[PDB]
């Protein structure tokens, strides 16, 4: 009955707003109070006598990973909210959250990116991408990926309703490593997969296949996971001397 698959959609879209500050409605408002704009070396020192926040690419970087352990938290508090997801072996859970969380990342990440940048700071700044790009020879590609993902994902224009339900799917993927019982996982997804159905073709009528495009897109997400984690091997022996946060570090360990 499809009067059960908009109560299942309306629910995982009030629990997004309630898990996630920093909706993709804000940040296009935000895109289109405005934000401080760093785009090279001194920008970004005259950004902390504005904004508040050992050399330029680490620290850069770092922010981005206290923003991905940051990420990891509301994504979890969201995935309790997902019917069935705390019903799940307990092992199962954290192997869902564990091979579900980078893609999450990136996937809400393209919501806070334009071509030109993307915002930090929950909207209070905007680094642009060519300064990203120039950072020290390691981390100067660490966000491009991103930048390319999220230009071809952000023209589905998917809204927040629409993304509440399809991280609603990655998480629920029988497909991970280690997944005890795969069966009840699946079960669930195939009902996330129906409100998404629904829901992108009541919300798009006229976005031919939407459905089966943004479906396609979870090769993309996985091309960037894993062009991140050896990015994140490289720094590792290259950067001794550069902690990780360890909600990052046991994460990525497959």
């Amino acid at each position: 009955e499809s009067a059960d698959l908009r109560a299942l959609a309306k629910h995982l879209y009030d629990s997004y707003i309630k898990s996630f500050p920093l909706t993709k409605a804000k940040a296009r408002a935000i895109l289109t109070k405005s934000p401080f704009v760093i785009y090279d070396m001194n920008s970004l020192m005259m950004g902390e006598d504005k904004i508040k926040f050992k050399e330029v690419a680490i620290r850069i970087f770092q922010g981005c990973q206290f923003r991905s352990v940051e990420a990891v938290q509301e994504i979890t508090e969201y995935a309790k909210s997902i019917p069935g997801f705390v019903n799940l072996d307990l092992n199962d859970q954290v192997t869902l959250l564990k091979y579900g969380v980078h893609e999450i990342i990136y996937t809400m990440l393209a919501s806070l990116m334009n071509k030109d940048g993307v915002l930090i700071s929950e909207g209070q700044g905007f680094m642009t991408r060519e300064f990203l790009k120039s950072l020290r020879k390691p981390f100067g590609d660490f966000m491009e990926p991103k930048f390319e993902f999220a230009v071809k994902f952000n023209a589905l224009e998917l809204d927040d309703s629409d993304l509440a339900i399809f991280i609603a799917v990655i998480i629920l993927s029988g497909d991970r490593p280690g997944l005890l019982n795969v069966k009840p996982i699946e079960d669930i997804q195939d009902n996330l997969l129906q409100a998404l159905e629904l829901q992108l073709k009541l919300n798009h009528p006229e976005s031919s296949q939407l459905f089966a495009k943004l479906l396609q897109k979870m090769t993309d997400l996985r091309q960037i996971v894993t062009e991140h984690v050896q990015l994140l091997q490289v720094i590792k022996k290259t950067e001794t001397d550069m902690s990780l946060h360890p909600l990052l570090q046991e994460i990525e360990k497959d």
